[PDB]
RNA sequence: AUGAGGAUUACCCAUG
RNA sequence: AUGAGGAUUACCCAUG
RNA sequence: AUGAGGAUUACCCAU
């Protein structure tokens, strides 16, 4: 294959889409970044290694900028007030076949599918109630 | 409303769908398990806490099992050959708007959409290259 | 440009073709793994480093697995009955030009060419005679 | 029958062809040396031995010389400016059938096939990238 | 894309051009070397790290050799009489826009443009006066 | 000669050009500064000294202002958020002739030439990938 | 609070 | 983190 | 750094 390619991170139906493209590959850690100042960019990083003798583990990180009242290209401090951080860690036993892995991916897609509890809770500054 | 409802975790087109439902909320940790014996069930847990003075942190966990029947002491028991674990932590500043949060959700959905680099790598037991 | 890509390790015409793809490149050690169960995958690693003042040293490593199913307690897992390990080390002085290196490669290819003493001895559970 | 014979180590079509011929086979170590000055000759050695109870272990060794003339005191001698050393060790379990071995050989040939990552990296004084 | 491609380092109008190509990416340090023996090659290395919490730092190195043939122990070896070293560090705030960065690049290009003070002084073995 | 003269640092094709002119010569350290408040100016400094008995060394420093959302003449804090710093250090052995030095300058120009990896990486808030 | 730190996964480890 | 600090250049030195 | 040293193969071992 060669999966390290540009892709659409935020899909707003063609118009207003946020595309993130490869920007670094130091130490096997792939990185995609949107076209912004590094302080306001959407950032995605991913890597895999065999955590133990029994498992392999993907470490996926995502950074999403606060947009409401944002000043494009401006200096916005404190940084912690303007950014959200996602840190995923997927552990998969070495016995998992391609099929097993496809199932795992589907489970992840379903977890975040539109309308389901988790995503709708997050999207509303809410918890479970 | 209420968002603590059941949802289909693994969608196999209506037939063979892994649907998970509410099962516990003790200690502020919402739990969903698939309709199986506790030993072979799929598990999803979620919780939100106001970590910093200015951050809210979601902690989500998903467990995908590889169901199997094991003969222990000459008796067959429903068990799991192994489990795949997804542990994710999402940190959102309190200044995030609902619109700002929807953006985070959309990013996560685009991250795992079919065909995009990351889910592709995972499903093929490979890294990004 | 990039040479850290997917390639054919075993060529069985166009069918049994064993392909190994990049998986990780941490600490100057490149790693390729064939698809499906990590437990039954082929592995190839490589690294170069300045061993002494005048020498650079390559460390190639290959693993050929014997695919098999392991049944225990009635639970079967994809495993490798055993593995064949290849560990080679190539030392090349810094005075070697690209031409000198091409020659070294030809020597390695010739060593293992079909019909020659060494490869044919190995292929037949034999030694030299 | 005999596989301890002369063979082509470097194939330069039908001209620069480096041929190496048997020279000695003492203590289970077969040795091939190219013709002319031992000082500027190519060397190849090989041996097999039962490393452990279930493993047999091959130890192949190759030397590629950089032909040069050494003048000292007005006396010139055929020497090797330097040498490139290849030291490989192949371990094969005793359960390996002739088929398993043929596969192992194909893996070795594939590893060094023209155009693939490793051989092409070596041939260019490069590493992986 | 990919930006890890070869490029002409020293342009002598198509004839005698010193072109350098990718050769290593181990440890997050991209390396390019000219098509020579490792001992006489031109070398270019680059790396980026997020130094401060709000800075990104590029570290670039270039090595220009003075090729020579040295007689060591009565044998001739390709070597470098000496080397000229360029070590540059560029610190860019994370708030820098792509446009802000293009400005940095243009400044560096204008800095070394033919006829301008600095490259003039360097090329004449003198200081600024 | 007398190279300490005003020159164009950022060339935007005649219109919008950034010219930097001599502004200080204390301690043999030449300084050029653009026509701005010292906090928002483009600054260039250069000096040469014999670092050791074998080498001479040029120390070139450049400072480039963040322009996006900049407020001309305003007080912008923190300073580290609004400025980029370039620190070049060129070491040249005392044996280098004028010609040798011209080569070194060309190498530097080629390193930063438009379209080449290093400059295009910087100009895109990127690394090598 | 961090960790391309580990897990048997609502637990354990290291450093602010 | 600095250094018109040094190098044999992906290494070493001094001070925040 | 070598070991026709061992390996659960980027570990372990004498010199």
């Amino acid at each position: 294959a060669s999966n390290f390619t540009q892709f659409v991170l935020v899909d707003n139906g063609g118009t207003g889409d946020v595309t993130v493209a490869p920007s670094n590959f130091a130490n096997g850690v792939a990185e995609w970044i949107s076209s912004n100042s590094r302080s306001q960019a959407y950032k995605v990083t991913c890597s895999v290694r065999q955590s133990s003798a029994q498992n392999r583990k993907y470490t996926i990180k995502v950074e999403v900028p606060k947009v409401a009242t944002q000043t494009v290209g401006g200096v916005e401090l404190p940084v912690a007030a303007w950014r959200s951080y996602l840190s995923m860690e997927l552990t998969i036993p070495i016995f998992a076949t391609n099929s097993d892995c496809e199932l795992i991916v589907k489970a992840m897609q379903g977890l975040l599918k539109d309308g389901n509890p988790i995503p709708s809770a997050i999207a509303a500054n809410s918890g479970i109630y």
